[PDB]
């Protein structure tokens, strides 16, 4: 696979294109991972940017530069174009999994009020969202995205984690659980189980009525409840 | 506001830190963003990584470096301490609004398969979750909770937005509907308001249903599907 990023700040992407554990992939023929200046496509004035017809207050991306941009970086019919966006899809799992199968993908990095209509209809073939918060810009977002989707190419239980602890043993006053330190597995992993129960118990209790509870789960909870007494 | 970020990869932070729209407030002395190289708080061996008491797969980020780290950057009582994890709070806006208001923020980045507890109840105060996706480390998703807190700093309406059109009018066969262009802007507002409810109505039928519909809505909606025979 190969990855090409359309944005008007290359240099944000240089301390994470390389020293993140991105060259895994890079360095072994596997994907192009490269930055493209969009001003490189810009008109009388060098901007990519223009006024929005029937009026408004803010500037909207000219289709021209990114229908152009599209172009030479030969984008194909079956290559990803995902333009950044609030009211994109939240980015998922389900997603990433899906994208990490394309053979070619494209982000349109820069956030402008608005987008040129053409430019969703004809090129654009997935727009996304991070989340309900507001971001400057989308290329953090396409970083991002790249990591989730990268390190899935080749190459829960339904509750929350067991607590885990590592040398030393007693720091600041704070000691580790003694079970830990016994070597008795069973004793170990049935602690850890309950730990489970209970932490899921006290903070999210939603997961714990969709978990299958056993007896010995009911029991290991109500006694936890009587110790809070 | 000042904000500190403990990471192993102090460099993927570069090209953010500063060409990015966030030199807004670091030149305006209204905050303080640096980078913390966390190799300098580590121990016999220089690794901040240690095993599991009890047992298991993967190593556990030991306690002491990141006390010590907490120690000089004088995190005080009602600084926030934040973990990059999985199983965290998904990040939201309600949570970027919350910390927005904190006068000091500091990011625990690295993933490790394990954090010691003693952290996570004496040092962390938030443990913070990016969406049910995976990713390879925590310096991306710190980077970009930071935009959405910093850029709220001082310095919908229920339906998708309106397509929005800019020169050229016509490209490539591909024009821009008349009405943009009349001048009418009575004709213009309510095209774009039929607009925003079709669009809503083909692929966010969610939010047609929480939208208190006037007459002349459902109208829109009832010869559009009309028109579609």
């Amino acid at each position: 696979m190969k990855i090409d990023y359309l944005t008007l700040f290359p240099e944000m992407f240089d301390g994470v294109l390389n020293h993140s554990i991105m060259k895994r992939a890079q360095e072994n023929n596997k994907l192009q991972i490269n930055t493209v200046n969009f001003r490189d496509y810009a008109n009388k004035h060098n901007q990519v940017d223009d006024y929005p017809y029937g009026g408004g207050q803010g500037m909207v991306l000219k289709p021209e530069p990114v229908f152009n941009a599209m172009e030479d970086l030969d984008v194909t019919e079956q290559a990803r174009v995902i333009l950044m966006c609030p009211q994109g899809e939240p980015f998922s799992h389900q997603k990433a999994v899906e994208l990490s199968k394309a053979d070619h993908i494209v982000f349109i990095c820069g956030h402008y009020e608005g987008y040129d209509e053409r430019i969703r209809t004809h090129l654009v073939t997935d727009e996304i969202s991070m989340g309900d918060y507001v971001l400057t810009g989308g290329e953090l977002p396409a970083m991002t995205m790249t990591d989730a989707i990268v390190r899935l190419i080749p190459g829960s239980d339904g509750l929350l984690e067991f607590p885990q602890y590592t040398r030393p043993r007693e720091f600041k006053g704070l000691t580790v659980p003694d079970v830990l330190l016994s070597g008795n597995h069973a004793n170990i992993d049935a602690w850890r189980h309950e730990q489970k129960l209970i932490r899921t118990y006290n903070k999210r209790p939603d997961l714990i009525e969709k978990y299958p509870l056993t007896n010995a789960d009911k029991q290991i909870l109500e006694r936890y409840k009587i110790g809070l007494k």
